[PDB]
């Protein structure tokens, strides 16, 4: 059975998980930090190996990944980053607490968009005070017209994480390299709704937690053979 | 200039506090070589340098260097290659020795030998060496081939193993634009210097890079150096 671990980032500076981080490029806050240490060191009590590791462009995903090669002694380890797992780019709303988003936008709108799994939210137009600090990110440079959204619906962001799932991560599970994947919220959603076959509605409902391992056993066909596991202590599992 | 690289040596590691022949051993950074990394970044971040590809050893002191710079620079999403190629010189069974077991066990007129010549080896790291399955049973080194795996180096084997990484992936990526931050070891950045500048094996052996300062070379499309090696950073740091 092929082994296989995801772990989200936690916690980004200036409550920006509570604000639509999105695209925007947060750095973990020291609590989200603590976060990703304590999931190290369960990783590392656990003795898992890893031999390569997948993670996003965002900073806060990538030291998540950071600290926990540290923790368990595999800093060596082969990193590769991809702007197909970064966090969803919720468009207009990125950086937006909750009451602002309904004061700007109304309740109604606001319903739909958080039980949508295919209607966007409005773009992130050149007014936005990080249209240009994400859309002219040198980081981005090599996507094209159409590849940097200016807003993403969960359709949109499964289906750009899932082909580098199927063209990068998969061959290497299947050559029995054992994975890491530190990434976001809805990267990680895309990911498992592929993995267990789950519904719109369903991965629309799931929410991973944060800074704890989660592994995942597959099969030949790379078909989990049991629920998602969490390592930890007992109270946090 | 057509191109710019830069190399960075990582700083003092916890061994250097010990002065224990490292090598290939794994020792961590020690707080001041730390500092040391952080420096290093914040000068290029003060130059405003941008990468777009990194290149580090399997040794986390000079990992944690490259992510410490990179950190500085907010460039933490810059990809990452990493290569035993780069790791330190291979001091065989000199390997956890601190200077004084070291003089102790070999005497005066051997440890001089070992430090002058460019090609004569330490004594092999033995099955019954303390670090041996600590570093030559190290899964990262499972891919190598037997005559890969070192069980000691002498400067010209260090070189000798970092140049084809050098010309075959590193050399590449510079003519084809991608502004190329090294991050590794005295030695094996000794073996790209060499090869950098044309240096003699004496020469190179005069040569030693300081720590936790970016390295800047200007190069021309073939790759051969503009002007001097320029050290980054303020005037104090740049004149030590
Ligand atoms: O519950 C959640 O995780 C989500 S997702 C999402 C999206 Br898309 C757009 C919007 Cl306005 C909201 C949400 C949302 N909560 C929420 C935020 C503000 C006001 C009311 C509810
Ligand atoms: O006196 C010298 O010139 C040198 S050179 C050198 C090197 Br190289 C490594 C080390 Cl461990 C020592 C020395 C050393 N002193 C010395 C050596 C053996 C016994 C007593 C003193
Ligand atoms: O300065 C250098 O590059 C080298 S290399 C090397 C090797 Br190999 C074996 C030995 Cl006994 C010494 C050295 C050496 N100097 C040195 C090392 C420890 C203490 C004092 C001086
Ligand atoms: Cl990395």
């Amino acid at each position: 059975a092929y082994k296989l671990v995801l772990i989200r980032h936690g916690e980004s500076a200036w409550n920006l998980e509570n604000r639509f981080s999105g695209w925007y490029d947060a750095d973990l806050s020291p609590a989200g930090h603590e976060e990703a240490k304590r999931g190290g060191q369960a990783l590392r009590d656990a003795g898992y190996e890893f031999d390569i590791c997948f993670t996003s462009v965002q900073k806060r995903a990538i030291r998540t990944l950071w600290t926990v090669l540290d923790a368990i002694d595999q800093m060596w380890l082969p990193v590769v980053r991809t702007w197909r797992l970064n966090e969803r780019h919720y468009g207009g709303l990125t950086g937006l607490n909750k009451a602002e988003t309904a004061a700007k936008h109304g309740e109604a709108q606001v319903k739909i968009w958080r039980r949508s799994y295919d209607v966007p939210p409005p773009p992130m137009e050149p007014d936005h005070p990080f249209y240009s600090n994400i859309s002219k990110d040198r980081r981005y440079a090599d996507l094209t017209e159409d590849q940097l959204p200016s807003c993403e619906s969960l359709k949109d962001t499964i289906a750009r994480a899932l082909p580098f799932w199927n063209e990068e991560i998969v061959p290497q599970i299947k050559e029995g390299k054992r994975v890491l994947i530190a990434a976001h919220g809805n990267s990680l959603r895309g990911i498992v709704k592929h993995l267990e076959g789950l519904s719109e509605e369903a991965i629309m409902e799931l929410n991973l937690p944060t800074g704890i391992p989660i592994v995942y056993e597959l099969d030949k066909n790379l078909k989990p053979i049991k629920p998602m596991q969490f390592l930890g202590d007992e109270e946090t599992v």
